[PDB]
């Protein structure tokens, strides 16, 4: 990954798991506990992947666990670092703006690889959403998925469509169901 996401996960990791647990996760990997990571910095994805497997030695955690844990505590962290990505009024906005945020980025951050988030209504209060990445963190999406729902407090139901492996990518498609109707046929 780039130095920003990384950045984000080690305070994530923190206020979720304590000091001491990210201080000796991050030396096991041979960094330094306080190290500061550059936006732009390129960061092994294989350290970082040594890391999570340490917090979840030392917590006694499930590694995909830890991820989905993440993934929920790391809206927070993220709309206090980008805030402006956040500032609609709207979940379903927020949701279906994501895919784009991602195909930008690739082109303006060199080597910035977020994966695809496409989404599209299949009802009046529905959407599906599809992660398609090299990577594969099914668990850090999903919870990405309940943070967001928490950050702008609405309820929604979110059930799994489809997992899987094809080419080297990993592929989850998610149902998303609203509260309220937020779709209407309009015509071609
Ligand atoms: C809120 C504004 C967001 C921005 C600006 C953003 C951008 C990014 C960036 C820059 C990365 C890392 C790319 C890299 O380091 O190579 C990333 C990774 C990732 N993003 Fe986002 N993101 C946002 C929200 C979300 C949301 C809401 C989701 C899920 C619904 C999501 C899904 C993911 C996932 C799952 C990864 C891990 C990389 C992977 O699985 O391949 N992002 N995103």
């Amino acid at each position: 990954m780039k130095g920003t996401i990384v950045g984000t996960w080690i305070k994530t990791l923190r206020d979720l798991y304590g000091n001491d647990v990210v201080d000796e996760s991050l030396k096991s990997v041979g960094w330094e506990p306080d190290r500061v990571i550059t936006p732009l910095e390129d960061i092994d994805d294989d350290e970082v992947r040594r890391i999570f497997a340490k917090v979840s030695e030392k917590t006694g955690k499930n590694v995909n666990e830890i991820w989905r844990e993440v993934g929920r505590q790391n809206i927070k962290t993220f709309s206090e670092w980008f805030p402006s990505y956040f500032a609609g009024r709207r979940l379903v906005n927020f949701l279906m703006m994501m895919d784009e945020v991602g195909l930008q980025l690739t082109k303006m951050i060199k080597g910035a690889t977020p994966p695809r988030l496409i989404a599209k209504p299949v009802a009046k209060d529905a959407i599906e959403m599809e992660y398609v990445s090299k990577r594969k963190m099914y668990d850090y999406f999903l919870g990405l998925i309940e943070g967001s729902s928490k950050f702008f407090k609405e309820e929604i139901s979110v059930e799994e469509v489809e997992r899987g492996e094809k080419d080297g990518f990993s592929r989850l498609k998610v149902r998303i169901k609203f509260k309220n109707p937020v779709f209407e046929y309009k015509k071609n």
